[PDB]
């Protein structure tokens, strides 16, 4: 579990999205794994936009963070799964790091601010939805 909260906004998996957030619903893409909310309290997050490759993520299924060098936001294919069908997931960043399901929502930040949430992962590997292409979500 795990969502930002930057502005009047709230981000969060879209597999992992609540009735509030889908009666407050601002965009969705099935294809990112993404949701955003509307809120009334204004958030405590700030969003990077910048092009790091490196960051720090939290891992809830160690209570732990880790470094993780990651690749850039791309199509990548991930296996069918409760809640999607086998599908190319876009705008994902892939790592090696410890994950496991309940880890989506995890926050990865870089010297700028927030550069997305956990959203799938594998045997030794962690992937993080972007959300620094998203300018919206300030501006
Ligand atoms: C951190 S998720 C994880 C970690 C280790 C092993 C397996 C997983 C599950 C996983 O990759 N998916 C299943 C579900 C959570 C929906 C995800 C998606 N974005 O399509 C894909
Ligand atoms: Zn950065």
């Amino acid at each position: 579990s795990g969502a930002i909260y930057v502005g009047n906004y709230r981000v969060v998996n879209r597999h992992l999205a609540t009735h509030n957030d889908w009666a407050n619903l601002v965009w969705e893409d099935s294809s990112r794994d993404l949701l955003v909310s509307s809120t009334t309290a204004q958030g405590c997050d700030t969003i990077a936009r910048c092009d790091c490759q490196t960051g720090v993520y939290y891992c809830s299924s160690r209570r732990k963070h880790y470094p993780v060098s990651f690749s850039k936001p791309s199509l990548i294919f991930v296996e069918a799964s409760e809640y999607y069908p086998a599908r190319y997931q876009s705008h994902l960043m892939l790592a090696v790091g410890h994950s496991e399901p309940g880890d989506c929502g995890g926050i990865l930040r870089c010297q700028h601010g927030v550069v997305g949430i956990v959203s799938t992962g594998g045997n030794g590997l962690v992937g993080f939805a972007d959300v620094r292409d998203l300018l919206w979500l300030d501006e």
